[PDB]
């Protein structure tokens, strides 16, 4: 009976459909390149759907006491991301042919990301949920220099179709990743101003295009072709 269900609901059904979709067109592929894109980019909003459907059914959700009063805090979210956006950027990093080193630091200060962003998630003293915030935050950012920096310098290094794709990808990564730490900072877990039914609509949004928009765009290039 929660007002936010609407926008799980929705969520659930877009990234179910999301799913559905890369799957019928990634089992359809013989290409072994194009097959590994599919697997990691199929599984992403299938994380997602999970997790939405979790929520959907009243799963996720803890009270958290701050400020004075209980604040109903989903937890889901952070499993869906703890292993969505590393894959993320796993199709970021295979498409520029990443150095393998680079890979594990970015995945490394991703779980970082994911895992100081609950901790501050669940925290009862107020203002230590944005030392925790703030962490997080400086974790994202360094992925977003990574990509931005380095992992555009190594496209550079392709076929021109590649690093257009690339770009295109990056650009969409950029612009909704960096959304998230002031969705949170003004929402239900940080200064309670957007209240939680307009806060999940927001996260709907973000996550759809993150996971199915970008799957998109990847999915229906050339560049994930041998
Ligand atoms: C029956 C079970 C468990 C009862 C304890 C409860 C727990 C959470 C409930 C759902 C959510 O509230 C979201 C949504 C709100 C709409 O209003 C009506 C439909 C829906 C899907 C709910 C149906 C049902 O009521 C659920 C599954
Ligand atoms: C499919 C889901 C995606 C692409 C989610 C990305 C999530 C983030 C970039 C979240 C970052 C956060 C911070 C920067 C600090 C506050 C808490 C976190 C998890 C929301
Ligand atoms: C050579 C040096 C250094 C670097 C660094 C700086 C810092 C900081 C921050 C942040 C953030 C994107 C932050 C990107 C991108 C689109
Ligand atoms: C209340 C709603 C959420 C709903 C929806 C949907 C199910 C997916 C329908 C697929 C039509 C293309
Ligand atoms: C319902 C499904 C989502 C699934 C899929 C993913 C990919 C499996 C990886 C194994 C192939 C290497
Ligand atoms: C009185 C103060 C405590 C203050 C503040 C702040 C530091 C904000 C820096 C944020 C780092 C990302
Ligand atoms: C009375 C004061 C405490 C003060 C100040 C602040 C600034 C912290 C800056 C941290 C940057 C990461
Ligand atoms: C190999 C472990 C990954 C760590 C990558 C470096 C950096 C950053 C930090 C996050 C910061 C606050
Ligand atoms: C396009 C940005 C408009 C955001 C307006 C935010 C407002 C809030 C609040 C007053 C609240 C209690
Ligand atoms: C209790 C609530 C009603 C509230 C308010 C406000 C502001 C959210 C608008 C910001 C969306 C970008
Ligand atoms: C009270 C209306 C219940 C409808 C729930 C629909 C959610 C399933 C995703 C399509
Ligand atoms: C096609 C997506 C099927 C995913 C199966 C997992 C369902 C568990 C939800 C709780
Ligand atoms: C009392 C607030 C002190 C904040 C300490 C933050 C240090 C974390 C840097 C990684
Ligand atoms: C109450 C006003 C808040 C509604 C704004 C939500 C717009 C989301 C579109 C991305
Ligand atoms: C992985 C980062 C650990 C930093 C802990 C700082 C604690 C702040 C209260």
């Amino acid at each position: 009976g929660r007002p936010e269900w609407i926008w799980l609901a929705l969520g659930t059904a877009l990234m179910g459909l999301g799913t559905l979709y890369f799957l019928v067109k990634g089992m359809g592929v013989s290409d072994p390149d194009a097959k590994k894109f599919y697997a990691i980019t199929t599984l992403v909003p299938a994380i997602a759907f999970t997790m939405y459907l979790s929520m959907l059914l009243g799963y996720g959700l803890t009270m958290v006491p701050f400020g004075g009063e209980q604040n109903p805090i989903y937890w889901a979210r952070y499993a869906d991301w703890l292993f969505t956006t590393p894959l993320l950027l796993l199709d970021l990093a295979l498409l520029v042919d990443a150095d393998q080193g680079t890979i594990l630091a970015a995945v490394g200060a991703d779980g970082i990301m994911i895992g100081t962003g609950l901790v501050g998630a669940l925290t009862k003293v107020y203002s230590y949920r944005f030392v925790w915030w703030a962490i997080s935050t400086a974790a994202m950012l360094y992925i977003l220099y990574v990509l931005f920096f380095g992992f555009t310098s190594k496209a550079e290094s392709m076929r021109p179709e590649v690093a257009s794709t690339f770009k295109v990808l990056r650009n969409v990564t950029v612009v909704l990743w960096s959304a998230y730490p002031v969705v949170w900072l003004i929402g239900s877990e940080g200064a309670g101003i957007v209240p939680l039914n307009i806060e999940t609509l927001l996260f709907m949004v973000l996550d759809v295009s993150a996971k199915v928009g970008f799957g998109l765009i990847l999915l229906r290039s050339r560049a994930i072709f041998g």
